[PDB]
C-alpha cells in the first residue's frame, strides 16, 4: 500500500483568535526516503491575519524515514491509517490544539485537520506576523497509553532577530493495533519554499528522519 | 437589547481524542439575575465516549450578574456581541481549546462553539467517565491586551471519591470597543439538572455572579 | 498551645537569579482572628536586586481564621506543627520553589524557609523592580495525597499600570495525622505596611480567612 | 586555565518534600573530550528517602565537547566561571528549582549547588524509588536575555516498565561577558556507574557533546 512515491491531499478547517479559515492542499513525497512537499491554498478566510508558520507543521507522518530496527508505526498502520493529535504551547501564552485524520484512498493519502489557536497576544509575533520559519527540530518519542507520543522544543525565527519558543506535544494513534517502537528521536526540517505575497498560496518542503540517540 | 428575560440557542462542533460530535441546544435565563439553563442534545457522534462534564462549561457570559460599579463588559458588547476563547489544562495532560461566537438575533442570543480536546489518557477520568460534575468555582478576571481575561482553578468530582483538577484560562472579546473592568471575580455553580441514560440529552443550570474580592 | 494572641519568628535563606540573601523577622497576630504582621530585615545579601514582593507571601498559615465547620488543619497540627511547600509560576517564565518548616517554641511559632527563584528575565518586573504589591487573592484548597493542597491565581500590580501574573501551587503537611478538610477557599490580603528605602527593612500586614464558596 | 584533564569538587545542599540533605563529591574529566565522572557521598540526611536519579543531572557544563565553530560559552567564561539555574517539571506535578555556582580553584573546578524539590506525590516514582536511570537526551540551546538557555524533554526509566517524564529548563550565565552561540544542540548520556545499597555513595559517568542539528 505504501508505495516508494506517493501523494496526498489535505484539507484544514482552522480558527486563530476568532478568525476562521480553510485550507486545501496537495502534496507528494518519498515515504521511505523522508521527504515530502505540499502546496496549499487558502480557500476561505484569507489572507490570514496571522503567521503562516504556526500552520506549517500541521500539513505527514507516513513520510518519516525510519531505520530497520525501529518499528515504522505510522506506515504499519496502513492501510487503515491513523489519527494524530497535538498541543502547541507558545511562550507568550498562545495555545493550539490540533486533531487530524489520516487515510489511504485510491493509492493516495488523505489528511483531514481541525485546528484551534487561542490566547495569542495582539501584539505578539503570530498576530503581527513577525516570524520567519522554524529552526530544524528533534522530537523525543516514546510509547505510552498504547500509542506513540512525542514532544519537541521548537522555535520560530523572528524577523528582527531572536526566537519565539513553542513546545509541541503530539499523540499518534494507529487505527488498528500495530507494533509500537521504544524511546527514539525524529529530526525534522521544514522550509517554506515559496509563497505568494499575502500567504494565500504556499509551498513547503519537509525533510524528516527517525533514529536512536547518537550516544547509543 | 438585553431584556430581563432572554433565551439563546447553541450549537457545538467538537472533537475529543479523535471523536467527532455535534450538539444543539436552547437555553434561556435572567441576565440581570445571573441564572441560566440550557437543554442540549447530541445530534451527531452520540452517545459520547467521554465525560459530558468537560463540555458543560462551554454552554453564556451575558447572564453574569454584575454589581453596579463593575463594568458589564459582555452585556455592553451588545448588541454586536462578543467572542470568547478558552484553554482547559487538565492535570493528567488533557488539553482543550475552545472558540466561541456570541450574537443577538431576533431578540435571541446565538452561541457558536468550536471544541478540540486532545491527550486524554485512555484510562483517565474523562475517557472512562468517572466524573460527577464540577465543584462551584471562582474566576479571577482582569483587563489585558484590550480585552477581558480570566483564570479559574476548577475541579471535577470523581465518582469514587476525590477530585480531577483543571485550570481554565479564558479570553472575552467585545465585538466593539466597550468599557473594560478592573481586577474582579466571578463565582459560578453549574449543575447537570438531568440527563438521559447515555448523556444524549442533557439539561444544565448555572448560577453566576460578578463581584470584588471579599476583603476589599 | 495556640493562644488567641501569638507571635513568631522567621528566618529565610534565598537565592534569586544567582543572588544569595538571608532574612530574619519577627511577627505576631491573632490566630483565631486571621491577622498577622511581621517585620523583616535583610541580614545578608541586601539590598536585594529584585522585587521584595516575590518574598512577601513566604513570611503564616496558623493565623488563618477558619469557620467552625471547616477543619483547622494547620492549627490542629499543633503543637508538633507542619511543613509547607510551594511552587510560584510566573507568566514570563520565572519559577520559584519554596520549602518551609513551622514549629512551636516556648509558646512562640518558629518558621524556617528555603527559597530558590530562577529564570527571571533581566528586564522583567522582578529584576527591574517594577512591582507594587499584590492584589488580594482567593486560594482553592482540597485534600490530596493525605495532605492539604491549594492553588491561587495571583497578580502583582505594576508600577506603571497593569499586572504581572503568578500562579501559586502550595502543599500543607501536618507533622502528625490530623483531620483534613474538604474543598474550600481562603481569601488573603497582604500589604507592605512600610519599608525603608532600599527594602532592607520591611513590615507587612496580612489579613486571611477560610470559607466555603459563596454559592454554597 | 582549562587543561585537557581536569577535576572538580562539588557540594550540594538539597530539600525534597521536606527532607534535607547534603552531598559532597569529587569528579574529574576531559573538557575537550566531553567526558566526566564524579563520586558522591551523602554527608547529611542519608539514606535519601527518594530516587537518586533526580539529583544526578545536577552534578558539569565545562566538560561539554564543542565543535570548532560553535562558541564554547561555559569554557570561555573561564576562569571567572559561571552560574547555572534550572527548573525540572515532572509530569505528575513534581517541581524542582536548582541554582549552581561554578568556579576555578587552584586548577580545580568548584561547583556549589542549591536544590529544592517539591510536590512529589507520596506514591509517585520519586518518593517510592521506582526509577532506573535516565534515557540519553538532546538539549535545545539558544541565546536569550544575554545568556545561554536550553530545554530538554527527558525521561526516567521505570523499574517496572515505562517512563516517567521530566522537562528541563536551564539557564547558563557567564560570570564575565563572553561570546554566545546560536541555536544548537547538546546530546547527553548520564549513567549511574555504581552505588552502594542505600544510595549513600554513588558514582556517575557522563558523556556530553555539542553540535548542530543533523539536517543542517
Amino acid at each position: 500500500v505504501i508505495k516508494e512515491f506517493m501523494r496526498f491531499k489535505v484539507r484544514m478547517e482552522g480558527t486563530v483568535n476568532g478568525h476562521e479559515f480553510e485550507i486545501e492542499g496537495e502534496g507528494e513525497g518519498r515515504p521511505y526516503e523522508g521527504h515530502n512537499t505540499v502546496k496549499l491554498k487558502v480557500t476561505k478566510g484569507g489572507p490570514l491575519p496571522f503567521a503562516w508558520d504556526i500552520l506549517s507543521p500541521q500539513f505527514s507522518k507516513v513520510y518519516v524515514k525510519h531505520p530497520a530496527d525501529i518499528p515504522d508505526y505510522m506506515k504499519l498502520s496502513f492501510p487503515e491509517g491513523f489519527k494524530w493529535e497535538r498541543v502547541m504551547n507558545f511562550e507568550d501564552g498562545g495555545v493550539v490544539t490540533v486533531t487530524q485524520d489520516s487515510s489511504l484512498q485510491d493509492g493516495c493519502f488523505i489528511y483531514k485537520v481541525k485546528f484551534i489557536g487561542v490566547n495569542f497576544p495582539s501584539d505578539g509575533p503570530v498576530m503581527q506576523k513577525k516570524t520567519m520559519g522554524w529552526e530544524a527540530s528533534t522530537e523525543r518519542l516514546y510509547p505510552r497509553d498504547g500509542v506513540l507520543k512525542g514532544e519537541i522544543h521548537k522555535a520560530l525565527k523572528l524577523k528582527d532577530g531572536g526566537h519565539y519558543l513553542v513546545e509541541f506535544k503530539s499523540i499518534y494513534m494507529a487505527k488498528k493495533p500495530v507494533q509500537l517502537p521504544g524511546y527514539y528521536y525524529v529530526d525534522s526540517k521544514l522550509d517554506i519554499t515559496s509563497h505568494n505575497e499575502d500567504y494565500t498560496i504556499v509551498e513547503q518542503y519537509e525533510r524528516t528522519e527517525g533514529r536512536h540517540h547518537l550516544f547509543l
